[PDB]
């Protein structure tokens, strides 16, 4: 509350560390469905169904331009990428499996870096 604070966690490396995680996600062999925004002109149903499209290149631009106020807002966008994927793709599809794999990959890096 006012004048009552938990000890100050060092957040000075968060930006660099989120960048590193994101590089690792970008270079994963199963990243290909997520690298670029879904083409809303060419994929029927995507625009209407997925109310908040997100992809790694969009995260990278937001990260590089100071648009994440904290590491939780960064995680929220990464998770959004996989939540969107699950919304639109059957589990038993290459893309559906890619999304599950990448989410797992992400969550482990996240826990290991920050928890």
């Amino acid at each position: 509350s006012m004048s009552v604070k938990k000890p100050k966690r060092d957040d000075s490396k968060d930006l660099a560390l989120c960048s590193m995680i994101l590089t690792e996600m970008e270079t994963h062999e199963d990243a290909w469905p997520f690298l670029l925004p879904v083409n809303l002109k060419l994929v029927p149903g995507y625009k209407k169904v997925i109310k908040k499209p997100m992809d790694f290149s969009t995260i990278r631009e937001k990260l590089s331009s100071g648009q994440y106020p904290n590491l939780e807002t960064f995680a929220l966008d990464v998770r959004l990428v996989f939540d969107n994927c699950e919304t639109f793709n059957e589990d038993d599809s290459d893309i559906g499996r890619a999304g599950h794999n990448m989410r797992k990959y992400f969550e482990k890096k996240w826990t290991d870096t920050f928890k």
